[PDB]
């Protein structure tokens, strides 16, 4: 009746990436956490949801923004959050690595 | 006689990327500079030289390192160099965007 599809679905798709991504930064420096499986869902959803690199960039900005408010409460040193840039670059670099592997030389 | 091929060639290939990349950060915030043509050579060489994202990351580190010594002499505020992270993420994000376009749905 009120069929509300719209790009919102993709948004929800991003929301998950947000939580999933969050798990990466959370388990990125983990010891035995299966981030790969985590990164896979991210790399897969991004590739699955025909997502653009810019999208992840924003989720990063938003995430980095979120963690910013966190560190403040953690009375730590955004230094950790200041190093997350590597993760962001690593995340996109990861899914991108998958793009390359999906190239069957069209020649 | 002394045929010295070795991966050095790829290194030279990187050296160029270094200068080309350098032009990006130089013309990135340009006004009418044809960075696209510049970014194209980079995105093309990287894709051409079957280069990995990590490689560009290092060239970035090295470059960001180089510019670091520069700013010091420029008596400015590494702030500019501190914003180059966007370029690095943009550079790889650019070539990666090309990877995606090179995907003829294998399905």
């Amino acid at each position: 009746a009120m069929a509300r599809m719209s790009p919102a679905d993709k948004r929800k798709l991003l929301d998950e990436l947000r939580s999933i991504y969050r798990t990466i930064v959370l388990e990125y420096f983990n010891t035995d956490a299966k981030v790969n499986e985590r990164i896979d869902e991210f790399v897969s959803k991004a590739f699955f949801a025909d997502i653009s690199v810019s999208q992840v960039l924003e989720i990063h900005v938003e995430l980095m923004d979120t963690f910013s408010k966190q560190l403040k409460l953690e009375g730590r040193s955004e230094d950790i959050l200041l190093d997350y840039r590597l993760t962001l670059i690593d995340v996109i670099a990861h899914l991108c690595e998958m793009y390359r592997r999906s190239i069957p030389r069209e020649v």
